[PDB]
């Protein structure tokens, strides 16, 4: 309720400022960064890139991003601690599992996997030091048998420390709802819990039933579109078919239904991308070449001209991602 | 053709010595014992249990082991060096794939691939300088798209190298016959391949079809049996309930073949192992508290009794696997 864990140790709740509540320096496999930089080029090379965008989002009036990476996103927080460093941007680190956990990861119980969520966040992510700040989760579907247990794993865990709970889901398959649902059994406050992806479905009546139990609505990948490049099927499936203004009139619709506390807006975007198709990075980049600056230099002016007030901007991009991310049982 | 490489460094084919073909330290998953060392207890207590271990087996008469464990088993070629060191025994490293890629593996080319696995075995494992010895691979029946392009991947690593190829099979699916076609289509002798876990199948018609047209056979997990345990499900699931003589017998009938000179003998030991059921360690350990000295204390003297000369035992565990490591196109 005073800190926010960083990769470089903890701020205060006014340091955090306009936070892009779901980002990746790097979406890949645990290890694979360390055993084959030259995917990327070269590590330098990604870091200098990351650094870049960082950089230009700050010039744009980012101060903070949530890597929601876990460790089968390979999230290497060494990695970025130097990006944020160097960038002059606050990074909060993930733990949980996303949807690509390994065999050691997937035989596991709901108490093991209690034990290592609790040990990112309460005493550091390898020999690092550096602590999550928040717990992130998946399912494309139903959920598998383990993804039950990493849900309530994730709930135990947030109930112990206060650190709020963020997911994918598969949109149209209206995941949230059993998420919301095992979350709640397990004793889970839906304050502390952001359903995520959930720009990527235009279902009303889905979106409205998880705001109205209070749960935080993620509209978090509005430059994700690949309108313009019907030939790529591989980034037609990854970014979907609807414009980034159709995306972004969802974050209208929540305001003008009395839920404008509850959003959290996000690009997801990344600077590397090894968990997809060869070059997926160029293809993202050429559609959206601002990055992670594409929510301050475009959506926000696209929503003050359909007339949403700065005030109310503000609250979303500065008061949400920071009664969110303080930590509590109820925010 | 002068010299195997280890976690320390180069080798002569006779420093190698009696040398178990299919082993391992750990049993994991990448980034996973950097992330959850408590896991094994610590780190620590995981290395001193190894060289412990490799302690007995080394007084057994073990000189050199192959550790097959790839990145996606974990594979942490520092551990491999300082338990190498600690122990006195040669530890040859391993790349390639087993059965639990990433999504940033499980995306790539047959042509990528080839350049990871060659990364590893030309230039070095990570940022440590170690060069893989082998190259492993795995299928659990019919291989998937995925598993064809890594069968043919490490085809083309091995021609550009000489280094041997090894092979996880369900043998009881006859999965060799498969990868024997994979590999002889790149163009692979199949002098450079053992093809593992034969031992886990009593068709004879299969193994000498193999060993007829030139494979090595991996008679390579003799110590494990799940006789004396029906009431564990998981352990009977992985380890089998053909009893340990059964399995060594295999040794017998192919030299009883004409085939003394492509049987490779191993344990499929580890000394910790997260990629299973929790504690299964123990349970394994209370099977064969001898670990990895099982084959030189218990099967070479078994052996000896069914009427097998010493010296053909001496040419199995010696003289063949200097055959099979020593890096050439044709042994
Ligand atoms: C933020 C302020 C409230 C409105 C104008 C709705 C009354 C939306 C923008
Ligand atoms: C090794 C020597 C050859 C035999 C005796 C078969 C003639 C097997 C043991
Ligand atoms: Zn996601
Ligand atoms: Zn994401
Ligand atoms: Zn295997
Ligand atoms: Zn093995």
């Amino acid at each position: 309720g005073d800190r926010i864990n960083t990769v470089r140790g903890p701020i205060t709740i006014s340091e955090a400022g306009f936070t892009l509540t779901h980002e990746h320096i790097c979406g890949s496999s645990a290890g694979f960064l360390r055993a084959w930089p030259e995917f990327f080029g070269s590590r330098a090379a990604l870091v200098e890139k990351a650094v870049r965008g960082l950089r230009r989002a700050r010039a744009a009036g980012v101060r903070t991003i949530v890597d929601v990476s876990t460790f089968d996103i390979g999230r290497d927080v060494s990695l970025l601690a130097e990006v944020s460093r160097a960038a002059d941007v606050h990074i909060v680190a993930a733990t949980g599992l996303w949807e690509d956990p390994p065999l050691s990861m997937r035989l596991r119980s709901v108490e093991e996997l209690t034990q290592f969520f609790l040990r990112e966040i309460q005493y550091g992510i390898e020999d690092t030091g550096i602590r999550a700040g928040i717990i992130k989760v998946a399912t494309n579907g139903k959920a598998t048998p383990f993804q039950e247990l990493v849900l309530r794993a994730a709930a135990r865990a947030s109930l112990a420390t206060g650190v709020p709970v963020t997911t994918h889901t598969a949109a149209s398959q209206r995941d949230g709802e059993q998420q919301a649902a095992i979350f709640e059994s397990e004793g889970l406050s839906p304050s502390r819990v952001c359903i995520g992806h959930s720009d990527d479905t235009d279902d009303l009546s889905y979106l409205t039933a998880l705001a109205a139990r209070g749960y935080l609505i993620g509209l978090d990948g509005i430059p994700h579109s690949a309108i313009g490049l019907e030939d790529n099927a591989s980034a037609s499936a990854l970014l979907g078919n609807r414009s980034w203004q159709t995306r972004a009139l969802l974050i209208k619709a929540l305001i003008d239904q009395g839920y404008m506390k509850q959003i959290l807006v996000s690009n997801d975007w990344l600077f590397g991308f090894s968990s997809y198709v060869t070059n997926i990075m160029d293809v993202m980049d050429s559609v959206n070449p601002d990055g992670m600056a594409f929510i301050p230099l475009r959506v926000i002016p696209f929503l003050r001209e359909k007339g949403v007030s700065q005030e109310t901007l503000a609250g979303i991009t500065v008061t949400n991602p920071a009664r969110f991310l303080s930590p509590t049982l109820r925010a």
